[PDB]
């Protein structure tokens, strides 16, 4: 594989976990460069162009979705976050709050107080980082509409509820570690195909679905992949909602 879009690695130090965006020891960070690569490749498979509604149905800590929201604000009409556990969502809520200028301002001011209290130079680098992101956010559209809800991705009846009328164009998600066969492996194909089938039942026909795993190749069949990649430890497959529906039960 290679970087088609993320061709020249850019300033993502502001988007590093724990600087402005929130981290937690239980949820892993996603590589900034890999995220913006999967997303632009997803965009290039859509019929026409314009602002896209983006959904992450296993949003975990919201880091991946928030990162995309700030980086690609101009290509985004709105973002949807969802997951089954209420655990990570408490964290995703504080990450998604950074998709508005006012959330970035509170983060900024929090870092300035810690800087005064502790004098650590890293707190000020953080504060300037938040300011910079908020100025970019503002110039690219300002506050980015988002919604977060709990919902089971294998229960397609629940999916209607999450979307709340919206019709996502791109679905993007890192498969969760609890669905993996063990901690040190990958999510198997029986759940992958049940996952697509459930999603596409709720999506518009043109929607692109981008899934990522720690494996070397993701078993989507019988469905026909639109595209694949591996970068380092990670691999991704992109499928169209219409194609999923064909293969059926």
């Amino acid at each position: 594989s290679a970087y088609r879009h993320a061709v020249e690695r850019i300033d993502s130090s502001d988007l590093a976990c724990g600087v402005v965006l929130h981290s937690a020891p239980g949820y892993p960070a996603f590589p900034v460069r890999l995220a913006t690569e999967i997303f632009q490749r997803a965009l290039a498979r859509l019929p026409g162009d314009g602002p896209v509604t983006l959904w992450d149905p296993c949003c975990g800590s919201g880091y991946l979705l928030t990162v995309l929201g700030l980086l690609h604000r101009r290509s985004l009409r709105q973002v949807i976050a969802s997951d089954v556990d209420p655990a990570p969502l408490e964290l995703a809520a504080k990450n998604l709050a950074l998709l508005s200028p006012a959330g970035l301002t509170a983060r900024e001011l929090e870092r300035r107080e810690q800087s005064e209290r502790f004098g650590k130079p890293s707190y000020l680098e953080a504060a300037q980082a938040a300011r910079r992101l908020r100025e970019r956010l503002t110039a690219e559209g300002g506050a980015l509409p988002c919604a977060i809800r709990t919902a089971d991705v294998f229960d397609p009846r629940a999916l209607s509820a999450v979307l709340a009328g919206s019709a996502p164009d791109v679905v993007l998600t890192d498969l969760p570690y609890g669905e993996r066969t063990h901690w040190e492996g990958q999510v198997p194909a029986q759940p992958v195909a049940g996952l697509l089938r459930s999603l596409a039942s709720a999506l518009p026909a043109h929607a692109v679905i981008a899934v990522t795993d720690r494996s070397r190749k993701i078993p989507v069949a019988p469905v026909k992949a639109l595209e694949r990649l591996k970068i380092g430890t990670r691999s991704a497959v992109l499928v169209r909602a219409a194609d999923v529906l064909e293969a059926g039960p």
